């Protein structure tokens, strides 16, 4: 199955997402319209500390008016290899290091109208030389990022799903 | 919560359409600073994990445009403003499954890519089901083979293997 292009519109190229508008061949001589909204994917990673707590970032997200508990994540860029971004997110936006860095599981976040997928990695080994502004630096016990989902201060997919795999880890 | 807030000083539309609109805000970071955030706004979304008397979950399968491709998620539909959630869940369950049910239980809210968009999605779990882009029951381990395929592929449904998973490792 599929709903082929026949004519694209460019709405809107911006610095995160853009926008376009595909008309499409539907059955029976159809025709229909799509929006699509198209996003380079994301990297986010799961990382436990020697302590044994998870790694989160807390940021104010515009589009919720709200600041959340986030794994965390950076944007992929086009044709770069996730393992790399992975990396260099987690370094750059926590200050560690690992020395094993392994692919989890990829999905779509909105599928009705995004494009973009995220790819979760898992961290191992971490380490931190002791040496930005508007992120703070969060680490969470399993009981506490329980606790923090009652709270809906953690409130996106990539973290929820996180906590679930760490929760599987656990009855395992 | 409200750490790092940024405080909307303009706003200008660019799209509304069927799915999606589309605008951009001009910010004052908590610095001074300004700043643009592009931010999509899509209404909410009731989605339904429903367990079958059979130990299976209920889903559908459709073609999503965006990513090319037809995935397996669970039922969802658009959010009424002014209508119960859970008679927005119980309804979703029967048109799109024919699925009738005794128990409808909200489970957890999140955003989805709450980056760019507002989008927020409220999972409640049905059980105690009876029969009152096609429909699809799959066991547990039918379901995690789709994960491995990337059949499966979306947030949502990502979430709701999880929570079976739990459920079932909870049954023991």
């Amino acid at each position: 199955f599929e709903e082929k292009t026949i004519k694209t519109e460019q709405i809107f190229s911006g610095r995160v997402v853009k926008l376009q508008v595909d008309d499409v061949e539907l059955p029976n001589g159809q025709t229909s319209k799509r929006e699509i909204v198209r996003h380079p994917g994301a990297v986010a990673v799961i990382a436990i500390t020697n302590e044994n707590k998870i790694v989160m970032v807390e940021q104010y997200r515009k589009p919720l008016e709200k600041s959340i508990v986030e794994i965390p994540a950076g944007k992929l860029e086009k044709g770069e290899d996730p393992r790399i971004t992975a990396l260099r997110e987690l370094e750059e936006e926590t200050g560690y290091e690992c020395e094993q860095m392994e692919w989890l599981i990829s999905f779509a976040t909105s599928p009705g109208f995004a494009d973009e997928i995220i790819h979760i990695y898992v961290a191992k080994g971490l380490s931190k030389k002791e040496n930005d502004e508007f992120v703070d630096l969060i680490e969470l016990t399993l009981d506490e990022a329980l606790q923090y989902i009652k709270e809906q201060r953690i409130y996106d997919s990539k973290t929820v799903i996180a906590v679930q795999y760490l929760q599987l880890q656990e009855a395992l």
